[PDB]
């Protein structure tokens, strides 16, 4: 079934069709040309919600939407995605964050990470979990660090879903094990 999380703040829980329309605003936003080398219109945002619902249909896991009881039905996501593309660390599970930038600064993206982790090994038994970013987006991989994944740049790689000449081609790859996990 599709698993639903609690934090002591957030609640990671599957998609609804009216998470498209706050997710879309969040990526139509300017903030995210920081993260982003363009702001995604309803195509683009309703692209990546697919991947995600698809996701959570096929493997009963995924990036859950963020909501905040006392605040806001929607803030973004954070959770699990399996990576399956052509890399050296492939197959395993990777995770992903994107929040809208009014939730910023509270460690809601830390509270939402810690409770997908706490998911990934003491329920799915995942051996470990990855992310993966561009070595300017600070903002994501601070968190990475702050998560206590740790990253080798030996395996630093080249994005194979990106073409050539791609400016965001380059990424760095964190990785935290069930044993590190549990040092906390
Ligand atoms: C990467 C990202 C999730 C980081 O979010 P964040 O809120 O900065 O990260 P955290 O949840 O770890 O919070 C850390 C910050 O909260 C502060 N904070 C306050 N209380 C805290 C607490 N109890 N625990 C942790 N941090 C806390 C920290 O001091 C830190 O502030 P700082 O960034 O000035 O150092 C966010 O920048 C993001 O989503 N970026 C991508 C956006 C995007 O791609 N959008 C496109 C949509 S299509």
């Amino acid at each position: 079934a599709i698993s639903e999380l609690h934090g002591p703040r957030l609640l990671l829980r599957a998609w609804r069709d009216s998470d498209r329309e706050a997710f879309a605003e969040m990526c139509a936003d300017p903030q995210v040309m920081e993260f982003f080398p363009s702001v995604l219109d309803r195509a683009q945002s309703d692209a990546l919600v697919d991947r995600v619902q698809a996701h959570f249909a096929e493997r009963g896991y995924g990036p859950w939407a963020l909501e905040l009881p006392g605040e806001a039905a929607f803030i973004g996501f954070t959770g699990l995605f399996d990576v399956t593309m052509d890399v050296h660390f492939a197959p395993t599970v990777e995770i992903g964050w994107r929040l809208a930038p009014a939730y910023w600064g509270r460690g809601l993206a830390r509270e939402a990470a810690e409770t997908a982790l706490d998911f990934a090994f003491e329920r799915l038994r995942l051996p470990e979990v990855v992310a993966f970013t561009t070595p300017p987006n600070r903002r994501s991989w601070g968190l990475m660090e702050r998560l206590g994944m740790r990253r080798d740049p030996a395996e630093d790689f080249d994005h194979p879903l990106l073409a050539a000449d791609h400016p965001m081609r380059r990424h760095i790859l964190y990785r935290v094990d069930a044993a590190r996990w549990a040092e906390r």
